[PDB]
């Protein structure tokens, strides 16, 4: 039983994670963020508070093959610079996609799953899924950056999806 | 051990007439594979063939919450129907677009299961929306095209957004 993906609105997705002391401890929750993330379709990133937990813990996995898993620890955006737009989703708002401004040059420091220091500086798509993924631990979705309506038009289409039975 | 890929509209293969199945042994590789790409789904509950690019009219449809139930529906009929009702539909080669659409919700379907035997199934549960969604499918039928040009046009591009996005 892989655990599930949470959808707005869900209380723990706008709590803020914790930064892990002990990462012997989060072993676990690791490998099965990374079986959640594997199971769904085309998902490429998955934060902690999707599967409804409070430690600051990514993973992310861009490749084809979905064999280079990327694993963050206490991740932090260090600093960016050229601002772009981009068109963004999210499994916890499924199915309501929108462009959001991101830094398209990032550095991000962070723990890997053994626990040692990571420095990954990115002009790449990595750049904008760390940025989106990294937000997710301190609460925010994406939408929460899109006009009012946006918002309440994504809030909607999540809700049809929840509801739909005939596909 | 891949699936079958799924088609998403627009695309001609989803517009065929479905043909008839004469010999049923020759299509037996063709519903396991289609009952591996719905179970491969996140949540399909109903694939018919023109949606992986097959013509032969046939359509799986698997309700249970565990995925054992299969219902293999060959040369599927609306044969009667009774109590129209909107209801909201999707579909795996729609995705993203949501919408209501008006089905009978008693019907009666006849077919061949999988092994050529004759089934009736007479139901007013939800597999008759189901059965009358995936029947439509060897029509050329999607469930958008009962909707305005409008509302249409909008589907498409959801669709394409899906389609197109890269960050989830
Ligand atoms: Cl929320
Ligand atoms: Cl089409
Ligand atoms: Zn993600
Ligand atoms: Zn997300
Ligand atoms: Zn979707
Ligand atoms: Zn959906
Ligand atoms: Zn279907
Ligand atoms: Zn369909
Ligand atoms: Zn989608």
């Amino acid at each position: 039983a892989v655990l599930e993906i949470l959808t707005a609105p869900d209380p723990r997705l706008r709590v803020q994670s914790k930064q892990v002391t002990d990462v012997a401890s989060v072993q676990t929750l690791i490998d099965d963020l990374l079986d959640t993330l594997y199971a769904t379709d085309n998902g490429i990133g998955l934060a902690a508070p999707q599967v409804g937990r409070e430690e600051a813990i990514v993973v992310i996995d861009l490749s084809d093959n979905r064999d280079q898993p990327l694993v963050l620890i206490n991740p932090k955006v260090v600093s960016g610079s050229n601002k772009e737009m981009g068109q963004e989703g999210c499994l916890s708002v499924p199915d309501y996609y929108a462009d959001v401004e991101r830094y398209t040059s990032v550095v991000v420091e962070a723990l890997d799953r053994e626990g040692k220091p990571l420095r990954i500086e990115t002009s790449d798509f990595l750049a904008i899924v760390m940025q989106h993924e990294i937000d997710h631990l301190s609460g925010n979705l994406f939408i929460d950056y899109l006009s009012p309506l946006k918002q309440q038009m994504a809030m909607k289409k999540v809700k049809k999806h929840v509801k739909n039975r005939a596909r």
